[PDB]
C-alpha cells in the first residue's frame, strides 16, 4: 500500500538532488549516504532541523530519469570513494549526510508532466537546478508516481522521525 509513505511524507521538505553520474547515486544506494557542496549542505541542514521529514529526489544529469528518492537522517557530518568530476577534490565536498531510501527505483520525466513546482517558476518539476526546493504538494505527488518499492519496509523510518 501506501499509507506508510504518506505517513513518512506528511508536512515533508523536497529538495531536488542532481548526481554527475550514475555510480554516486549507486553508492549511495548502497550505503545510505550523501555529500554535496557548501552552497547546498547549508540548506540541507537547515531544513533538516525545519520538518519531520526532507526528501532528496535524486536525478542523474542527462539521464531523463529520477533514480529514487531518500529521508535524511542526520546533518551532515565530517573517505567515501565518490567519482568526482574532473578538476574537483573531495575537500570541496561539505560533510555526509546520512540518507534511509524511501524508493530506489526509477521514475521518467515523461511521467511527471503534469506536475509544476510553485518555487520555479511552475516548471515541470524535473526542471531545476541542483538543490531546488519542490513545494510540498509538488513533491509528494512526485513521489507518489515512483513505482512501489517492495523491498523497502518504512516501519524503521517512521520510528527515526
Ligand atoms: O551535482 C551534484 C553531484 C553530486 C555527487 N557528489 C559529488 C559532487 C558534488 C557536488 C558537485 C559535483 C559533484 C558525490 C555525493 C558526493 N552531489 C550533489 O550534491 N550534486
Amino acid at each position: 500500500g501506501t499509507s506508510k509513505l504518506k505517513y513518512v511524507l506528511q508536512d515533508a521538505r523536497f529538495f531536488l538532488i542532481k548526481s554527475n553520474n550514475h555510480e554516486n547515486v549507486s553508492l549511495a544506494k548502497a550505503k545510505g549516504v550523501w555529500s554535496t557542496l557548501p552552497v547546498n549542505e547549508k540548506k540541507l541542514n537547515l531544513a533538516f532541523r525545519s520538518a519531520r521529514s526532507v526528501i532528496l529526489i535524486f536525478s542523474v544529469r542527462e539521464s531523463g530519469k529520477f533514480q529514487g528518492f531518500a529521508r535524511l537522517s542526520s546533518e551532515s557530518h565530517h573517505p567515501i570513494h565518490w567519482v568526482l568530476p574532473a578538476g574537483m577534490s573531495a575537500k570541496m565536498l561539505g560533510g555526509v549526510f546520512k540518507i534511509d531510501w524511501i524508493c530506489r527505483r526509477e521514475l521518467p520525466f515523461t511521467k511527471s508532466a503534469h506536475l509544476t513546482n510553485p518555487w520555479n517558476e511552475h516548471k515541470p518539476v524535473k526542471i531545476g537546478r541542483d538543490g531546488q526546493e519542490i513545494e510540498l504538494e509538488c513533491g509528494t505527488q512526485l513521489c507518489l508516481l515512483f513505482p512501489p518499492d517492495e523491498s523497502i519496509d518504512l516501519y524503521q523510518v517512521i520510528h527515526k522521525m
